[PDB]
């Protein structure tokens, strides 16, 4: 459980258990990162498959257990930490050994740009994007949508 | 200004040709038109911007979208784009990694599917069925950009 992951100049946390991470330092981190606040015990209803965070907490990628294929939940990054690389060095490290993935994001996400050059698979919703790795299965993909959609959020006001 | 043409006859083809050719920066297959069931061309005046749909399956899919690079500047591309789909409500296409037209193709799209190394993009379907179809008519069509 836990250790150092290096990425280029990063150090990255990899945890596969709540108990492994600073919680109140990150759920800082994600609200801090979306101007949001989370929903009231995140970290306790929400069943953790695997995080990546940088070591001083400036950005985290947090996989969740929704269905057969791992879930993006969060993507944060500090707007602070911008340019420095650390988004795409959370990133790259949980996609080494994440290959198939999705994710959702609303329309006016400004990571969205980065999702779109990232993503393998896109299907638009009203009011949310719902993005995809290494999914070619039809059937995989229309229950990663449905999963999406019946999802209740977790970033809310 | 928008010349909508429902057979070849009625395009100017070297002149398209030379039109999709600098735009892609690329050579247009030898034997392209004559082996390319048109549906219907959406060509600017001047031969400056381009949507070419053409018959594969059930929905129409696009075949080309080629915009000189000034074309782009102007929105003219944008204008064409949006003649086409004021009539043409359901739609396919593909592109690949390097395309300057992905941003706008990422905007304009209900949804993306990678396969081989395209993404098959898609207007107006929403039944993943419908989705299967088109993704699989993209699969075994050649290039015909070299
Ligand atoms: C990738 C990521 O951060 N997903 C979050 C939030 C996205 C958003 O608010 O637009 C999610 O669970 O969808
Ligand atoms: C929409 C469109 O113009 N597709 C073009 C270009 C694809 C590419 O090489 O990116 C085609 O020949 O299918």
């Amino acid at each position: 459980s836990s250790g150092l992951v290096p990425r280029g100049s990063h150090m990255v946390i990899r945890a596969t258990t709540w108990k492994d991470l600073d919680l109140p330092r990150l759920q800082h981190l994600i609200q801090s990162s979306f101007r949001r606040t989370l929903i009231p015990h995140y970290f306790e209803t929400t069943p953790l498959l695997r995080a990546y965070v940088s070591e001083n907490y400036r950005a985290a990628v947090i996989l969740t257990k929704l269905g057969n294929v791992p879930y993006l939940d969060k993507f944060a990054v500090l707007d602070d930490a911008q340019g420095e690389g650390l988004g795409r060095a959370v990133w790259s490290i949980m996609r080494e050994e994440t290959p198939q993935l999705f994710w959702r994001s609303r329309h006016n996400n400004q990571a969205n740009a980065f999702y779109y050059a990232e993503s393998d698979g896109y299907y638009k919703q009203d009011h949310w994007k719902i993005f995809w790795n290494g999914l070619h299965h039809f059937q995989q993909i229309q229950q990663c949508v449905a999963h999406c959609t019946q999802h209740p959020p977790t970033l809310i006001d």
